[PDB]
């Protein structure tokens, strides 16, 4: 049963009175519409046993009630007072609200008591965090059109490396990022990363302006937003014929990854999944040079639920989505890392980007 | 006054204890201090009468003196609670704070109240506009980087349309943002316009992956980030030769725009640099079609103050910067703006871009 009958099941339950969510990801996520409020005032107000409403400034009314159904949409002009319509609208005693606390400004919990009077708030971004853990068939396939455009990033990646003759670290991302806005991408899901040679030993390491060295390695991290959804991978490369060393540390990391994939089914433990490629890379000497988690969940942002890390015994199940990123850093000497995001399924996982994980000679 | 004495002074004429000053612009603003800070915590606070102090993550702190003199800098460990760090390094009392209402979210001053007790918040905005709105002579300097950026863009932007081709308003858009990423530059200031033919009278429009026309107008409005600051300009051109009717709605925009140049100089209003364009149009038979104020501020945002708009009797001051940009607009037909962004010298005016202002055919 909808998300919205979950969250006027937890205000029951606890005994508050109304929502008034403010987030826009959350607001795509619950009413299906993107919205940019920018500078003015947005809400979506979920009671215990009454039609949810939809605040919006008086231009974004007309757009949102043919986007949106099952909900009671009213505005406000610049020449009004805002939370005197939300007042307006409301005939009941609020004496609690939930909210969401890392989002809500010092001026909107001001304004809001300014009416209802001495509220008591109540956080509510427990509850979201958890409703996104699973994903459903739709959000999968969104993710994996993203993936898509990953998988073509590299392509063009490598491509304008290859080329030599003077090209540098900021001159393939501007050329990569230039091909996604002429398909029509909204944005990058985070800064693009190419660091050729030591540099990618640097954990805040940047791309510059730099000619890439050669004989060294490559590394490219990357992804973009499509439909309010993400993606995220890493690939790493040699320019022209490396030396047997680096080689070497590029096999490691590549087995190490491909046992993780081949392990991951519902009924293990985040922390088995973990330990899978930590104990293999620990084995061969290069134990202290991983020194991060495996990985990370991802969804509508980049950085969500569960965590895969030492520790954590939470059981996998089908439909959850996260990263498998194992890596060696040795500074001065090289680095390099190996990236694929996932989802599980009913008896194992398949993975949302596609490019050739072996050591590519340019 | 020094900027850190005009702070002070308000909190000795308000009775207000300290700040907690949050958001990054404006702390670079008022130390020289530019941090990107995420989720964990920074704030600058001054007193009524007591050395200013600075409180930054335990990395920032010794990249703080680098940047800043005049500050007893301090810092946390991820295994710390910071607020009780605060609250240990202050040893005077304290019953009001002056924090950004628009800025501070929920978790913060609750986090703020658990140690200090039930404190009185006041709102420090008011006054970190009024400071902003004359601007000093390094940050003249620097506006005027960025708009030499924007002159570039318009040298790139009319080429690419020259060689048709099937070229599309998205297709420019892409190749004026890959040459500015190549430069360094780290972000544009707003979404890049290009819109073609009757396409430029929808006040809504946006650029897309279709054809632009032959003998047609072509409208390119456009700015960029550098250094901290803002920039913002609009040309409009020719592809092939027009036809008489839109090349006259050309020539009348450009005599408006022109004439309010001419007139801007300390002493006048704002309500009459509006109305010197606007009675020019209205005056020639199109007054109905120029339908939104005539400029807006600029310096670390492009939507900051003066507001150039009839009814508004402030009253204009050498180092005030804002743009100048009247159009026309005629549904179904054809779309025109020209736009400069200035700022005002002890006599009159100066421009921040360069760009020839005529039609232009390509
Ligand atoms: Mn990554
Ligand atoms: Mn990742
Ligand atoms: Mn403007
Ligand atoms: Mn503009």
């Amino acid at each position: 049963m909808s998300k919205i009958e979950r969250i006027s099941a937890f205000l029951n339950d606890k005994e508050v009175d109304m929502t008034f969510i403010t987030n826009p990801t959350t607001l795509n996520y619950l009413t299906g519409l993107a919205i940019s409020p920018h500078e003015r005032i947005a809400g979506l107000m979920i009671f215990r046993d009454s039609t949810p409403m939809l605040f919006t400034p008086a231009l974004e009314v007309e757009k949102a009630k043919e986007h949106t159904s099952g909900l009671d949409i009213f505005g406000y002009e610049d020449s009004q007072n805002p939370w005197e319509v939300v007042k307006n609208h409301v005939k009941s005693d609020v004496k609690s609200i939930a909210v969401e606390f890392s989002d809500i400004p010092l001026a909107k919990t001001e304004g809001l008591k300014a009416q209802f009077g001495d509220i008591n708030f109540v956080n509510l971004t427990p509850l979201i965090e958890r409703m996104r853990l699973i994903k459903s068939a739709d959000e999968i396939e969104k993710m994996k059109v993203a993936g898509d455009f990953a998988d073509k990033c590299f392509e063009i990646g490598f491509a304008t490396a290859a080329e030599r003759n003077g090209v540098t670290e900021s001159d393939i991302v501007a050329k990569i990022e230039y091909e996604m806005k002429r398909m029509g991408v909204p944005q990058m899901s985070f800064d693009t990363l190419v660091l050729s040679g030591a540099r990618a030993a640097n954990p805040h390491g940047a791309p510059e302006n730099v000619e890439i060295q050669e004989n060294k390695l490559l590394l490219f991290d990357l992804g973009v937003m499509s439909g309010g959804y993400a993606s995220d991978a890493t690939r790493t490369i040699a320019i022209g014929q490396p030396n047997d060393f680096d080689a070497e540390i590029h096999k490691i990391v590549k087995e190490a990854q491909q046992a993780a994939m081949d392990f991951i089914k519902p009924g293990v433990t985040a922390h088995e999944v973990d330990a899978v490629a930590r104990d293999l890379i620990t084995k061969a000497g290069y134990g202290e040079y991983f020194n991060h988690r495996l990985g990370h969940g991802i969804g509508m942002d980049v950085h969500e639920y569960p965590s895969i890390v030492a520790g954590n015994d939470l059981v996998i199940q089908e439909g959850m989505c996260f990263s498998n990123e194992p890596g060696i850093y040795i500074p001065g000497k090289v680095g390099v890392r190996i990236e694929d995001c996932l989802y599980v399924t009913e008896n194992g996982c398949e993975s949302f980007t596609h490019t050739d994980h072996d050591l590519l000679i340019f």
